[PDB]
Order: structure tokens, then sequence, then C-alpha cells
């Protein structure tokens, strides 16, 4: 098995988190990849250690009570902080303990994607992977910088009373589990975008099928000018592309299964944090609005909990749009195809595939990842805030 | 008519409840079954007796007022307890009074399922039925143990003032109606899972149809190694399987009709209890949090009201997934099938059946049983609790 | 044009309300029907008179203020009573002013339904029309009896202080507008059920098509035993039935257009009244619970506002179920039909009609009339009541 | 490129707003149109100037505080006024800065619509364009009159204390941004209605196809009587119309993309204003109800925020209805078409296009513009108001 681009890059990053217990073997543009049981062992230790340190750190700060426990200014603030920590520990737990089975799934289906790549002539655009690798760095580095500021702030807030080393021992684990949760979200997105790039490329082979029938080996090649061009009759190409369309839908279901449970806990904790964080921001902007550094951080957290949702639902939406574009192309193409020909009989099949096999991500069946899920989540958030804030 | 496995086992359990007024006649791996009017008569008496005892027990505890009526610490607590008892008495009532007509329906369609079993070569996996029979015992015995603890607790709470025998006379009926409601939920689930096992087995016959056309009597048999293998040409098999697909969809509609009204009252009472039970738990964890045994029981009830919902919606979701798997297989299979052949003409039919006949449970048309119903119910529960608790 | 049964009976009742400005000419089992401009003129006067009397009666009771205005015990109670009266006056207004155009539509499509009746051999079951005519009498007479009790109660409540004749002059108009709104709801239901009976009868002709192909003039006749039997080859019958299926879907869209705007205002006022009526019931059962006659009436109103919703959504749901039954029959029938025959080519067409033309009522596009609309309405009602009642 | 009617008229109006940076060249019934970079430059200046003046005007009135700041009678009233201004400045910003790319899109697809017009024989009905041009004038002039009254009122309210010139300098910019937002909404509606007129006209060519096959060059012409009549065999017409159906669906997706982001911000601000405006109306009708001129204006604003929503969702709904009418016609037409003919093979294709390519507007994928979006928005509005008003 081989992997490249920003998907291969996030797997390197995820390996240290224990989210991708893989060995990597550098080729020209790709790495060869296999499971490593030693990294699974390391990965299981790391997250278990961090969860123990996080729970006992939580117990310690509850034991300090509500006066000095900066995250826990009240009995109810203790419960909120415990649930916040709990959902992150559960999300990072499911993320890391599930990772070996998820990589076994990835290496299983990637052998079929390689066959699709050959038919499409897939080659990794350096400019495009640089865009997506820069986006990994942008999102992940920005979040890492936020975690450091949040930790430094609360440590200095306690450092004003000499208690910073205890705060470090009690919360350092929680910030590492935060990093693991974002890397898991980025690992999905750039896995899903890596498939969306192949639907997008499959649709271009189907357009050039239409242009050849409109305006008359592996399926598609570059010309001497590098433009896409078709090496086989459209009758054969549509049959070959119909098989590839089935394969891409199967890969979608493996991705949605492997990340399905993580994504549900990520969605609930997003919803939780988008209620909890604006609430205490609003309470603190009405009362003691002089704590400007706190208010800045809590705003940047509200922003981050929205981005973390978009990182999940947007890669899926962009995959839906490529499916809709296929239906548009096939409709056009089958009005062009002549009556009673072989090509139109191949397009009768493909159009049934479009009606039968949709491409979608529905984690555990609870919901469909698409932009209407944003409207659903934000409508709930504002409903609860209007209830909670108004009194 | 004959029935086996965990479905036949839950029918034995349900017979004593009067939910399955059947005689049973043991064969090698199955029971022969027919309606017994005497068990219908017994069943109608039993539930009518228990409902009378429950209503008059409710009247008695309202008559004791709010001081000593342990379930009724206030005027509003009286109304809550009356509605709790009322929905259980209605659910057990519809369950037991409807049971003879429901068994007549079961024995009507099971004669067709036997024909599907012959074509598929269905035989009951001892290991699989042991799994599902152990799951019946696990869920039902755990609930029975909870009912005993709840009853013993409140009787001892009253026994501290000598009034336990009156509590026994006033609530024993209600705990038996609770048991009847769970057995009805388990009777559905293991009826639905018994069908899902046959869709799952029908899909495997359709995969081996694809492998024979990919890599070239009743439809399917075991090899000498026990692997599935096809005794007829794929052209005949797909036609035979299309007929069986229609039969399974028809059986789904009989199950959804027979249990439809029970399931709606089960869903409302789940929603009611998931509001009422966490509310009084939260009031009692803020005030008088020393009543640790009460808080433990009320938590185990909240857990149970979630499980009772999953027992209903999960068997249906797992049945949807087998239908989606059929669409995936048929798409694959009809790209493999050659142009203009008989097989592809048989697959044109089957693909129309998939678009026309879905397999789903929609009780009384109110809703579809699937995991999105969990999100809908839990979002309402938390909306009401946020309203009720916040003031 | 001719019409019979409970549909023809409700048109007689509706004529006096001005909801069906028709002449009627009695035949053996049917009436001949044509528009009468004189009844349109009468109808426009009647509702305009009743609306004037109702508005000026409302103005009078607002002018008496909140002390003696029994419907208006507070400033807010004035606003509630005004909106209650307003939505009924608007619903009866749209009902009666729209009625001539609606009857022109009815007489337009009923000429095509007569053609469907000939093909199906439709004859009116005396026992069935007696059921539906008894249901008209049951629902309408029960409501009329409730209106009289409500009016007599409030007149006697004012009659205890001699003011009953003013109450009569100020509210008699409103009770007649209430009667007009129910007759409009019954006029829809028994129009929709009159179509559902023809889908139900069309599906039976399609089953006997299957039995003739399974077990081998106008389309269908009774045997000498009165059992349905087919007078033409199944190849012709399926073609003839496909045309009739199109005609029934067209009639559905005329009904949904003609009653669409009434039904939306009926749904909002149902939602309004299911909030307003339980609220003031709950306030009056907590405080001054001795007003037993008031509490009884307000409960019977809550019951009536639910029934008025079911009268609207249930006839539509039962029409959906007959469409689903067609899809089940066509799937079965086209697995039975032989490969490459004419019959299977006719069933390819019909199955496309089922996928393209659904049968549904969606008033003004706002919603679909089906039992999920009950869950939507009742969830809102309980959301508002939980907000309003809890403080 | 050429454009006519109320679409061409709203583009003239939009040019001064900078929403359509176009030159216009008058022909007999149409204008020739091309992008003008000078109007893009003017347009970017104008909105940037107005946004600067609006923000600094907002800063000034916040700087005057809450006593004299008539829009800002409290600290919370400051925040409300700032968000109101902010969403309008954002909506007008996206409107005007996006306008050049949107016009490039319009001139791209309008060249294909001209081809559809030739096939359909499209000519602009003077009476119909007069209706839609009068509707532009009615809606836009009525809104302009409301803006003047609102501005004159608040200036005179401040003019009673000599501060009117400062109010003019601080709010004149905001009223011009309000005008730009309505013109953008009208620019969409009359673009969408301009397409709906061509679906409506395409459906009439398909009916006359049915009548010619029922009752036996560019596709369609007027007779010597001006009735539509078909110049080609139905076999060719259905093929030609299938291609045109694809082209119209493509144009729909360009419109939805170009206006998609504006429409989402328009929907949120509609939702915001339908909460905020009735709330402060209700507070001001309970307390100080003597401010009759204020109450009148705030009611006319509530009315306007509903109309602004209908202006957006109704043109889209009317486009859905023409698609449904196509499905009705195609079903009818393909029962009429003879078995095994060429025409029925052309109708097999078109019916797949109807199942694959729907016509809809879904801005950014968040929602579908149709009348169910009204019910969704108004249910939220009343939920928040019931929460906010009740305490
Ligand atoms: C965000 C983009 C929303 C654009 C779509 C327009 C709103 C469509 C609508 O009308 O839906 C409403 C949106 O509710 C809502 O306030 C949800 C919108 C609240 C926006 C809160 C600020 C978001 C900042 C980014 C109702 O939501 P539900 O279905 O949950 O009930
Ligand atoms: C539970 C699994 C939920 C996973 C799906 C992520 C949530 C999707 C969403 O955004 O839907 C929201 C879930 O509301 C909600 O808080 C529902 C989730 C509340 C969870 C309460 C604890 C559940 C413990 C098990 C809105 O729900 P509605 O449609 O009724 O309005
Ligand atoms: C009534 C039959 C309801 C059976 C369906 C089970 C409930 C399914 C569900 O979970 O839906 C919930 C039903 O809410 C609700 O309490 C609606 C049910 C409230 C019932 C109030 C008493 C009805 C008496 C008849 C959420 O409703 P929404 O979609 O509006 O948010
Ligand atoms: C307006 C036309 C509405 C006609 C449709 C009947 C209502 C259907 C329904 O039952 O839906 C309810 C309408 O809620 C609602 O009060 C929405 C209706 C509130 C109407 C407020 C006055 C509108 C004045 C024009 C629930 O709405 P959601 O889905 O957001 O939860
Ligand atoms: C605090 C809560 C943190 C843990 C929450 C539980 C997360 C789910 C873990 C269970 C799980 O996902 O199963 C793991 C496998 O289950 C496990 O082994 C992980 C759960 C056990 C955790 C306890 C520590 C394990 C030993 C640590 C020393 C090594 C993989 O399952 P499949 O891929 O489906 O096979
Ligand atoms: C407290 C409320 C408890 C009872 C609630 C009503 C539950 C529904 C019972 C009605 C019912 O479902 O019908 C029964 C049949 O109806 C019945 O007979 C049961 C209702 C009558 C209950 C009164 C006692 C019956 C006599 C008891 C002595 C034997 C079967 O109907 P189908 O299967 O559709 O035919
Ligand atoms: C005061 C008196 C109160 C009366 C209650 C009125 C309630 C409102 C109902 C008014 C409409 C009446 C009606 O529909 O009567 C139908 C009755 O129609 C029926 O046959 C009733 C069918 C049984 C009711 C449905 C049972 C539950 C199964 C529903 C299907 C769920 C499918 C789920 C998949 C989406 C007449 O049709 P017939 O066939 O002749 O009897
Ligand atoms: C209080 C509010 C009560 C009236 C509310 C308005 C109800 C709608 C009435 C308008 C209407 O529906 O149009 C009528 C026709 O419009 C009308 O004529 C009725 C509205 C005018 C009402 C004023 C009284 C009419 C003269 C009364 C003397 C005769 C029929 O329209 P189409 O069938 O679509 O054609
Ligand atoms: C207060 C907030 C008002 C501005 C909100 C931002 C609105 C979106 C503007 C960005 C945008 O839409 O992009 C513009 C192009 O982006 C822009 O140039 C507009 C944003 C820059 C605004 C700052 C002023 C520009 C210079 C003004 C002097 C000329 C067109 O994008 P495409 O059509 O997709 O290509």
């Amino acid at each position: 098995c081989l992997v490249g681009g920003a998907h291969a890059f996030i797997l390197k990053i995820s390996s240290f988190c224990g989210l991708a217990p893989l060995r990597f073997e550098p080729r020209s543009q790709e790495y060869a990849v296999t499971i490593s049981k030693g990294k699974c062992f390391y990965s299981y230790i790391l997250v278990t250690f961090l969860v123990i340190c996080t729970i006992y750190g939580l117990v310690a700060e509850i034991g300090v009570g509500v006066e000095k426990s900066v995250r826990m200014s009240s009995r109810m603030s203790q419960v909120v902080s415990a649930c916040d920590i709990l959902v992150v520990a559960v999300t990072a737990g499911v993320g890391v303990y599930g990772a070996p089975a998820r990589m076994r799934t990835m290496l299983s289906y990637m052998e079929n994607i390689v066959a699709v790549d050959r038919e499409l002539g897939r080659h990794h655009s350096a400019a495009t992977e640089r865009k997506l690798c820069a986006l990994l760095l942008l999102i992940l580095l920005s979040f890492t910088i936020l975690l450091v500021d949040d930790f430094c702030f609360y440590a200095m807030q306690a450092g004003k009373t000499g208690r910073q080393w205890e705060i470090v021992t009690n919360y350092a684990g929680f910030y590492f589990l935060w990093y693991i949760v974002m890397v898991l979200e980025l690992q999905f997105a750039f896995t899903a975008l890596s498939l969306r790039a192949r639907l997008k490329l499959f649709n271009e082979a189907l357009n050039v099928t239409a242009s050849q029938v409109c305006k008359p080996a592996f399926v598609m090649m570059k010309t001497a000018d590098g433009v896409p061009c078709l090496q086989v009759p459209p009758c054969e190409a549509v049959g070959r592309l119909s098989r590839m369309r089935c394969t891409l839908c199967e890969v979608t279901r493996h991705i949605a299964d492997g990340y399905g449970l993580p994504l549900v806990i990520i969605l609930m904790s997003t919803l939780l944090h988008l209620i909890v964080t604006p609430y205490f921001l609003i309470m603190e902007i009405i009362v003691s609005t002089h704590r400007l550094h706190f208010l800045v951080l809590q705003f940047l957290w509200c922003t981050t909990h929205l981005i973390r949702m978009l990182v999940v639902v947007e890669p899926c939406h962009y995959t839906m749009r490529e499916g809709k574009r296929t239906e548009d192309i096939v409709c056009r193409l089958m009005t062009l195809a002549p009556h009673g020909g072989v090509l139109s009989s191949k397009l009768e099949v493909l159009s049934r595939l479009l009606m039968l096999q949709n491409i979608s991500y529905s984690p555990l069946g609870m919901c469909t990842l698409d932009r209407p899920l944003i409207v659903t989540v934000l409508g709930a958030v504002t409903t609860y805030l209007v209830i909670l804030i108004q009194f």
C-alpha cells in the first residue's frame, strides 16, 4: 500500500499521537505503509497514561474545591469542567484505541483506490497538496498556539499565587488530549478530501467522454499538451467508469464506519462547548468585563469550536457536490448518446447506479454530515442560550 | 407453522405474560405452534386483573395523600405517578388485548418465511441463537432484578413505618405491568432481528451470484466445505431472489402493523420518563443528596429508559443497513453482468424493486424507527429539562 | 355531473352553510349537480352578515371591558378571544368566498372520475356509505351539541346577571362560523376519502391482474359470484390502469389546491387553540377548581381541536397507504411477468409512474398532511405549554 | 448578450446601486449588455464609502450613549442596533463586491437561454412584463417610502432637540444600505421568475407534444391563430426538449451559486429582525402605548421583513411547481406513447432526467428555498418570542 500528499502528511503527524500506528517507507512521491504493532502498543500506553493523568488532575482540582480551582469557580463549574474533560478523554480514547482497526481498514481499501488512480491517471498536484498541507499546518498550528496561550494564561493566573506547578501537573494531560482530538478531525477531513479529489477526477473523465461523443489501455490520459483525453471508445469508458463509481462509494462507507463513532462524540462536544463557552463569556462580559485576556481566549475558543465543526461537515458537503455534478453530466451525456446504441445502454446502467448508490457520510446513522447540520446545531445552541441567558 | 431460536424462546416467555397465547409442540430444533383460545382467555383475565389492582392501588395511594405516599410527595407528584402508571397500563393493555390478532398475523406470514428459508437453506446457528438468547436473558433478567430492588426499596422505606403490606398491595400490580412492557419490546426486537437474519442471508446468496458471474433445486447450498455455493444459473437465481425480496418486504409490514401501536406508546412513555426521571434525580441530587440508594435507583432507571429505546430502534436500523447492502451488491453485480443478456434484464427488475420497495418500520406512520429518532427524542428531552431545570 | 354517498350528503349539508352553492337533482343513487349563482349570492351574504355580527359582537364585549365580558376576564384574555374569533372568521370567510371556484373545480374533475368508475365498475356500497354518513352525523352532531352547551353555559353564566340577551347578540354569530369551519373540514375529508376509495378499488383490479398472470370492455367486472374478475388480457389492463393512475393523481392536486388555503388556517388555529385551551384549563384547575362545568367544557374543546386535526390528516394518510400498496403490488406483479413480454414493458412504464407521480396533499406547499404532522404540532404545543406553564 | 422585461429593468435599477456593473445598449425590445470595469470601480467605492459612513455613524451614536441615541435607549439596545447595522452592511457588502463575478456568470448562461428561447419561440408578453415591472415598482417604491418615513420620524424625534443634522450624518448611510439589500432581493426574484417563465413555456411545448401524439425548424411555433403548434414530429421534439431541460437545470445552479451567500445572510437577518422587531413592539405597546407613530412604523417593518422573505422563497417555490407539472405531463404522455416506439424510448430518457436532475435552489446547501422554510423560520421566531416575552 502507498499513500501521498496531505493525507500521507497528516498520517505522519497522527502517528506520534497514536492515531496512525504505521510504519512509513519513503518512495519518490509516496510512502509504503504497513501496520506496526509496536506503535499500537505505544499508542495504547500514551493515551491511557494521559487519561489517567487527566482524571487524577481533575480529581485534584475538585479536591481543591471552588476557591483556587480556576476552572471551577463554583460547584456547577466543577461539573461543567468534568464533562468537558470527560468528552475529550472519551473522544481521544475512541480515537486512539480504535486506530489500529481503522488503519487496517484504510490499508484494505487503499489498494482499490490505487486501481482507480491508474484508470484516471491520478498524479498528485504539488501545488494542490501544498495548498492542503498548508491548510493542515494553518489549522493545526493555529490550534496548538491557542492551547499554549490558554495553558500559559491559567498557569500564570495561578502563578500569581505560586500554584502554577500544580496546575501544570493537573491540566497538561488535558491539553494533549485536545491536540489528539483535532488531529483526529484533520485525519478524517484529509482522508475524505482525498476521495473527493478522485470523484472530481472521475467526473472529468466523464465530461471528456461526452465531448468525444458530442464532437467525435487505462481509460484517460493527458495529451501532449496535458489536456485530458480518452484512450478508449466512450462505450468502454462509461462501463469502466461505472465500475469505478461503485468502488468509490464502497470506500466512502469504510471511511464513515471507521470515523463514525469519533465524529458523533465530536459533534456532541461541539454542541456542548458552543453552549457552555458563549454562556460564561456572556456572564463575564456583563460582570468583571475587565478580564480582557480571559474574554479574548474564550472568544477564540468559540471560534475554534465552529471551525472544528466545519472541518468535519465541509469535506463531506464538497463530496456531495461532486456526486450531483455526476448526475448533471450523465443527464447531458445520455441526451447526446444516440438512440438504441450500446453507449445509451451503458448510460441506462450508470443512471441506475446514481439513483441506487448515493455518496454520503452518516455517522452511526444519527445524522448526515452536510451544511444543514450546521443550521441544526446552531439553532439548538441559540435555543438553549436564549433559555439559559434570559434568566 | 414452526419457529425456532431466540424468537421461539421469547414467545415462551411471552406466553406467561399473555403476550403470545400459543401452544408449543417441541420438534428437533423448532416448535410447532397454533393459537390457543384458552390462553387468550387467561391472558385477557391476567392483564385485566393487574390493571384493576393497579388502578385501585393508585387510588389508594392518592387517598393516603402526599405525606405517606412515597411515590407522591406532592400534588404534582401524584399527577406524575398517575400518568406513569397510566401509560404502562395502556401499553400492557394494548400489548395483551392485541396479542391474539398479532399471533394470527405471525402464523400467517411465518408460512412464507419457511419458503424463503428453504431457498436460502436457512439453518439456525446454535452459537448465534445462544448469543441472542443470552441477550434476552441479559436484558430481561437485569430489568427483573431492577424491578425487585425498586419494589424492595420502597417497601422497606414504608416498612420503616409498618406500612409495607399496603405498599405491596398497592404497587405489586404495577411492577408486573412493567415486566409485560419489556417482554413486548423484546418480542418485537427478536422478531425483527429474526427477519434481519434472513435479509442478511439473502444478501449472501446475491454476492455468490456475483462471484459466479464474476468468476465462472433451491437457490443456494453449502459446499462440502460448508461455503455458500449456487445450485442454479445466476439468471434463475436473481429471478428467484427478486421474488424472495418482495416476500421479506411484506413480512416487514405485518410486523410493523402488529407492533405499531405498542411502539408508539412505548416511545411517548420513554420520552416522558426521560424527562421526569432525570428531573427528580437532579432535584434530589441538589437537595437531600444523602438518599444515596434513591439516587442509584433513579440513575439505573434513566439508563433503562434509554436501553428500552435502543432495543426498539436498533433492530430496525440494522435491517435498513442490510437493504443498503443489497443496493451496493446489485450495483456491483449489474456492472459485471454482460450487455443485453438475460441476467441484466433480471437485474433491471431487481433494481426497480429496490427503488420502489424499501424495507422500513414506521409505526402508525408517526415516525421511522432508526437512530435519528434517538437524536430527536434526546433533543426534546434536553430542551424540556433545560426549561424545567433552569427555574 | 353526478355525485353520491357521504360526499353527496356533506354537499347537501354544506349548501346551507354556503360552502357548496349547488343545485341537486335526485337520481336513483346519485344527484345531478350544477353551480347556482343564486346560492353563491346567498352564500356571500350569509357569511358577510355573520362576520359583521361577529366583529361588532367582539367590539361590544371589548367595550364592556374585562369585568362582565365572560370570555375576556383580562386585557390579555381580550386579545386571545379576538384572535380566536379572527382566525375562525378568516377560515369561514376563505371557505365560503372560495366555495364557487372550488365547486367549479369539483364539477370539472368529477367528469373524469366517472370514467374511472366505469372502468373499475364502481358502485356505491350502501353499508360503506352508511358507515361514512353515520361518521358525518357522529362528528358533526357531536360538535353541534358541544356548541349549544358552550353557548347555553356562557349565556346562563351571564343570565345569572340578566345580561344573557346581550351575550346572545354578541356571540351567536361566532358559533355559526364555528359550524361552518367544521363542515368545511368534513367536506374535505369525505372528498379525499371518496378518492381513496377509488385508489383502493384500482389496487384490487391490479391484484386480479396479478392473479390472472400468476394463475392463468371495461377493465374489471364482478363474476356471477360477485368476485372481481378481469374482462381483458393483463397486457391491456395494466395499460388502462396506468392511465387511470395518472387521472387519480391529477384529481388529488385539484382537491389539494381548492382546500389548500383553508387547511393551512385550520392547522394554525388548531395549533393556537391547543396551546390556549389547555393553558387556561391548567390555570383554572389549579385556581378555582370548583368551576367544574367550565373545566368539563374546556376539556371537550381540547379533545375537539385534536379530532379536527385528525379529520384533516387521517384521510390523507389513508390515501398514502393505498399508494404504497400499489408499489408492493407492482413489484410482485413484475417479478411474475415473463421476461421480454409486452406485460413487463407495460409494468416498466407503471413503475416509472410510481416513482414520478406520488399521491399526496401538501397545502400551499407548507407541509404534507400525514400523521408526522401530528407529532410536529403536538411537540410545538407541549414546548410552548412547558414554557408558558412553568412560570 | 441580450436581456429584456422586468429582469432587464431591475438591472437598470441595480446598476446605480452597484449591484449590476453593466453597460446597456437599447434594442427594439432588449438591451445588449457587457461588463463595465468603470461601474465595478464606482460600485466598489460607493458601498465602501457607505459602509465607512455607517460604521462611523454607529460609533458616533454609541458615543452619545443611551440617553440621546434614539435607536439605543439602553446598553442592550446599542448591541441590537449594532448587529442590525452589521448584517445589512455585510449583506450589501457581499452583494456589491460579488456583483461583477455574478454578472459575468449571468452573461455566461444567458447565451444558452437565448438558444432555449429560439426553440420555444419565446417573446416577451408586454402585459406580463408590465405586471412584473409594476410589481418591482410596487414592492421597491413602497419600501423606499417606508425608509423615508422611518428616517424623517427619527430625525424629527431628534429635531425636537436640534440634533437632527447629526442623526442625518449618522444614519443616512444605513438607509442606503437598506435599499441595496432590497434591490438585491428583487434582482434574484426577477432573475428566478425569468427562468420559471421558460420552464412554464417548456411545459406547454410538451403538452402540445402530447396532444399531437394523442390526437394526430425550431420545436414550437404559433399557429395563424397564435395557438402553440409543433413544427416537428413528437419523436424529435421530446429529444430536443430533453436537451433544453438539462440547460435550464444548469442555469438554475448558476443563479443559486451567485446569489447563494447573499440569500443566507438575508435569511438570518430576516429571522433576527422578526424576533427583535415584534419584541420591542410588544414592550412598547404594553408601556407608553401613546407613541402611536413609532408603533405604526414598527408594525410596517414587521410586515416588510415577512415580505422580504416571501420575495425570496416564492419565486423558487413557483419554479418547483413547474417541475412537478413536467412529471405529471411526462407520465401522461408516456402512457399515450405506443409500445416499443422511438417516442417511448425518448420518454424513457426524459423520465430518468426528471428523477436525476431536480430543479431547486439550496443556498450554500444550508436550506432549500420553498414555503416550508417560512414555517421553519416562523416557528423559531415564535419560540424565541414566547421565551423572551413571557419574562
